[PDB]
């Protein structure tokens, strides 16, 4: 509608974000970028939150409908209605509209005008983020693309964390945990998933005596899921030290 | 492109399992609008899938209004508080066109005639919280005459345990306490139905059972709330 002052569109993002209106919040946010500005890290996590429970949401609604349709599909002796692949197919478009959103805000504005390493690998990380959720959806010669698209935006993200970042960075371990995760369950490599998430696991273990109380607590709370991924994928119990 | 009747039920139903409640609604909608009558189970799917779109306004209103009280500087949250306001109100006014355009008949089983009559007091009722002035007073009357209406029916003809009845009176409990500042006419409905329905619990087969005593949890909850209150074992 008419021109808001980005200033009241970072306010409202916050008050959607208290009422749990991450839809609001998230059209709040795309207003903001679109203001040309870069954004502060409190702003950036805003926008991530936004659009990660909106896509959260949709996956978790499309994973449900998959299945139904699925189980339908080959059990009995009949197909499912076509209401269910309908539906499924519906939310997907919905699913894939809010992706190319969240992309198109990362090629439009936010890669190019990021300043610092951490703003740069952060929208990287997000653009990879993304792919990986269109390849969740994709299926023929698209699937191939999106993938492609994927592993490029999280390997430019990798080259320039593993230049400009300590190892026990929480951006850097985020990013490299995500990565391991589009390894294992997108592009079906999961030597390089294991390989990549024990590099990352390693590197950083050997810095935690360097940390602040805070930003230890924020390394090693992703170190975890890292580690918890690795069990996952990959043993003697442990007694008192 | 599937969107009969028998095709807006089956997706409503889809669009429960995945918790995508205002699709739900606009497929129950679309059911509505088709002419016919909604079979009980059709009835709690409009009825769930308008409670979780309205519930989700109705919480993102309280906190925007917390925010705003306590704020009062920034115009944003009024504005923001507003528009929340708005889309609230366009729900509701949605139900109440549904109930009044197709669903609310004089002709039809005493279970299903104080459903929509109870679901229209609800609707009036989400409207009376946001309201002010005039349209407050009028809303108000609104919501409790449907509740009234709804209650000669279920006294009549359902019976103490009826989940329906039990639901009915504990949301009309709440409409005296919160909205029309009765917390007499509250506490008096509460204490009557929730006695009612205990002298007859025995009666019940065990799926009745738990249906009726959790809506008799709320109107004790709401009674230990409104009126005040150690026990060891027996």
């Amino acid at each position: 509608g008419p021109h808001m002052e980005r200033a009241s569109l970072i306010q409202k993002a916050k008050l959607a974000e208290q009422a749990e209106r991450y839809e609001d919040m998230a059209a709040f946010m795309k207003g903001a970028v679109e203001k040309g500005e870069e954004l502060s890290c409190e702003e950036r996590n805003l926008l991530s939150v936004a659009y990660k429970n909106v896509v959260g949401g949709q996956r978790a609604a499309w994973r449900v409908l998959s299945s139904i349709e699925q189980k339908s599909n080959e059990e009995g002796s009949a197909a499912a209605g076509p209401e269910v692949r309908e539906y499924r197919e519906k939310v997907e478009t919905e699913l894939q509209g809010v992706c190319d959103t969240v992309l198109g805000l990362l090629d439009s504005h936010l890669i190019k005008e990021a300043g610092d390493a951490e703003s740069r690998v952060f929208y990287l990380k997000m653009k990879g983020d993304y792919y990986r959720y269109l390849a969740e959806v994709a299926t023929g010669d698209d699937k191939k693309r999106i993938i492609d698209s994927a592993r490029s935006a999280y390997q430019e993200a990798m080259d320039i964390s593993k230049k400009e970042m300590p190892p026990t960075n929480p951006i850097r371990l985020g990013l490299a945990l995500n990565f391991s995760v589009f390894h294992y369950e997108i592009a079906n490599s999961p030597e390089e998933a294991i390989s990549l998430a024990k590099t990352t696991f390693d590197e950083a273990m050997a810095d935690l005596h360097t940390l602040s109380e805070d930003s230890y607590k924020d390394s090693t709370l992703i170190m975890q899921l890292l580690r918890d991924n690795l069990t996952l994928w990959t043993l003697r119990r442990s007694s008192l030290l």
